[PDB]
């Protein structure tokens, strides 16, 4: 099987992945476990490749020894650094594994991928004096051959996997590409209201928020200072919100994670017992924290880069928090800037939770592109 681009999102709650313009993701969760565990783990055969996703049961080589690991849903009843740690790079083989069982032959033992592509973030780059390299030591973990064995029965095979190229991007920089271009590369009539205007970039989500300064025109940030990453989670609210006003509908901030992005968008968000169907209206309780958090929020876009008093800045808020607080945003700034300040110049993305992948996107048909115009004047 041959992918002509593929594209990873390596979040600490999804991982995502673009392949060939298909999307998939994944819970981020590895568990190793030992090779008697993994047998007599997984009792029954499956047939259907979609099941695979809900059942990824792998092995690779890792040093020279032969390593088992849950991977995804399947790890689930049971901040890493993305470069060292073998997580992602487990995670990885399962999802190419998987896209190939859906999507490919049985009997296809190979995939070539002519150009991966992921991205770090910026908590993890800041710590060093020099990016690039980071990155470079990132894409390097991708490139070349792999092998990686699916154990779940029904789709058994060791695969081989051949990544030709490989880069690494940066994080909730790289997502200004998302706004600046269309898949098709074409200009966004969209990025014209940041024409003449610097963007703070605001990658909000569960466990950092990642700001970039973009000077006017999305263009790249002009220093090392333009890259700033907060950690006073999202998470830690919600786990707190939890245990002191809603003990009683969750066990887990997981679940009350999911309830949230699955409800928050419509006018009553309503708790349903799956035994009796009893109902429970949470919604003054949950947009309330929503706001106290949100504000928070604006509250740190607007100290981490001090606009001077001769400059307007606008405000781009993304990432999957960015997506659940949309409502909240609109409401706080418009109680602290007023209606007009609030309406153009503090801009929720659409696709906020799939813009850092879709800035990896439409880099990989940029790519794909002057791959083609290269080979062409080969002749
Ligand atoms: N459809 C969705 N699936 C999963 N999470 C979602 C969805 N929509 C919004 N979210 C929110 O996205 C957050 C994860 O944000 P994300 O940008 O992935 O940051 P991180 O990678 O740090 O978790 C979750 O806390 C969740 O509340
Ligand atoms: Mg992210």
């Amino acid at each position: 099987m041959n992918i002509s681009r593929m594209n990873v999102d390596f979040g600490n709650s999804m991982y995502m992945n673009l392949i060939d313009g298909y999307f998939f993701e994944l819970p981020t969760n590895v568990v190793e476990i030992s090779k008697e565990a993994a047998e007599g783990k997984f009792t029954s055969i499956v047939e259907d490749p979609a099941d695979l996703k809900d059942r990824l049961l792998v092995s690779t080589v890792i040093d020279e020894t032969e390593r088992y690991f849950l991977v995804g849903e399947l790890a689930e009843p049971e901040l890493h650094n993305k470069v060292e740690s073998h997580i992602p790079y487990v995670t990885f083989l399962a999802a190419t594994a998987y896209y190939q069982a859906l999507k490919g032959k049985r009997e296809d033992n190979e995939v070539t991928i002519e150009y991966f592509q992921t991205m770090l973030p910026i908590w993890l780059l800041k710590k060093l004096d020099k990016f690039s390299e980071m990155q470079k030591r990132m894409a390097s973990k991708f490139l070349g051959t792999h092998q990686v064995k699916v154990l779940t029965l029904g789709l058994e095979k060791e695969l081989t996997i051949k990544v030709e190229d490989a880069a690494c991007r940066i994080e909730s920089e790289v997502a200004r590409w998302a706004i600046k271009k269309n898949f098709d590369l074409e200009d966004k009539d969209y990025a014209e209201q940041f024409k003449n205007y610097d963007v703070v970039f605001c990658d909000l989500g569960g466990g950092t928020d990642d700001l970039v300064l973009l000077p006017a025109g999305l263009k790249p940030p002009k220093s090392r200072d333009s890259f700033v990453s907060n950690t006073a989670p999202f998470l830690a609210h919600l786990e707190k919100l939890r245990k002191e006003k809603l003990l009683e509908h969750f066990d887990s901030v997981r679940e009350l994670e999911k309830f949230i992005y699955s409800n928050i968008g419509k006018t009553k968000m309503e708790r349903r017992d799956g035994n009796t169907g009893q109902k429970f209206d949470l919604t003054d309780i949950i947009k309330k924290s929503l706001k106290e958090y949100t504000e928070i929020k604006i509250a740190q876009a607007e100290n981490t880069f001090p606009a001077p008093k001769d400059k307007v800045y606008k405000y781009l808020y993304f990432g999957g928090v960015g997506e659940v607080l949309e409502e909240s945003i609109s409401v706080v700034t418009e109680e602290r800037y007023g209606r007009d300040i609030s309406e153009s110049n503090h801009i929720v993305a659409e696709d906020a939770r799939l813009l850092n992948l879709y800035g990896l996107e439409v880099l990989s048909r940029a790519e794909q592109v002057k791959k083609q115009a290269n080979e062409k004047e080969a002749q």
